[PDB]
C-alpha cells in the first residue's frame, strides 16, 4: 500500500548511502519519508547522481530540502539536475542512520 | 494490524502548524503507538493548540503521560490537558523539522 | 499485501530491573531489503544495559553489516551488540530517560 522507491548512490570517494523514499496516503493527508543510511563517514557534503524518481521525490518537499537527524549530526538533502547533495553540520565518523519526513493535506 | 492511523494539522495563536500523525500497531502481545510531528516553522517557546478528540484520547495514554520526542535541532515534550496540546522545547527552534517517538506496552 | 516479512517485540529486563522494549522489523523493498530496531525504556539508565535476549531478537541483530546498532534517543546514542544470546546497549552518557529511538539499515 504505501510506494517506495529504493537505491544505493555513491560519491567520486567511494562512500555509499542507501535511501529509502516512502509515500503513504493517511485520509487527507499524504505521508512522504525519506529514509538514510550509510556505514562510511564524511568530512563534508556528499554529491553523488541520484535516480530520476528519487530526484522528483526529493524536489517535492514543501522546503524544498531534508532536514535529517542522524546520531552524530544534522544533514540537509537536496538535489539539482539529478545530482544529490547533502550538507552536513558536522563532520561525521559515522553517518549511521536517520529519516526526515512531512505530511500535507 | 495497524489499528489506528489518524493525521491532524494543529495550529496555535501566533499561526505556527503541525502535522501530527497517531499511529497505533499490534505485535502480537504488544501493542506500539507512534506519534509522528512535522513542521516547517520555527519555534520560540512552547506550542499551544486545540486538538481533536481522537489524538487527545492518544496522547494521554502513554505510560508517562507525554511525549518526549527528538527534532534535528531540539527536544520537545508533548502533553496534552482537556483538548489542548502543548508541546514545550528545550530551546528555541529557528525551524522545527520532522521526529517521533513511541512507547511499546504488553 | 503487506511488505513486513517479520516484526517480532520482546521485553528486556537487567539486574536493576531495568526494562526496555524492543521490536526488530524487517520490510521487503524489491532489490533493496529494511531492517530497523526500534527500543523504548521509560527508565534512565546510568551505564550499559544488559540482559538476555531471544534466538530470534539475537539473531536479527547479530546480522547488521556492523555487527551492532548505533542509535539515537533524546537525549543520548546508544550501540546495540549481542554476544551469545546477551545484549549490551552501551551509552555515550547517563541518561535520566531513554525514551525511543530506531536504528536500521538497508540492504541489496
Amino acid at each position: 500500500t504505501s510506494l517506495d522507491i529504493a537505491e544505493e548512490l555513491q560519491n567520486d570517494k567511494g562512500v555509499s548511502f542507501a535511501f529509502q523514499a516512502r509515500e503513504e496516503e493517511l485520509g487527507a493527508f499524504t505521508k512522504r519519508t525519506l529514509f538514510a543510511y550509510s556505514g562510511d563517514g564524511l568530512t563534508g557534503p556528499f554529491k553523488a547522481p541520484a535516480s530520476a524518481e528519487l530526484s522528483s521525490f526529493l524536489t517535492a518537499h514543501p522546503k524544498g530540502r531534508w532536514l535529517i537527524a542522524f546520531p552524530l549530526g544534522t544533514g540537509i538533502v537536496s538535489v539539482d539536475e539529478g545530482i544529490m547533495t547533502m550538507e552536513i553540520s558536522r563532520s561525521l565518523p559515522e553517518v549511521g542512520s536517520g529519516s526526515s519526513f512531512y505530511l500535507t493535506e
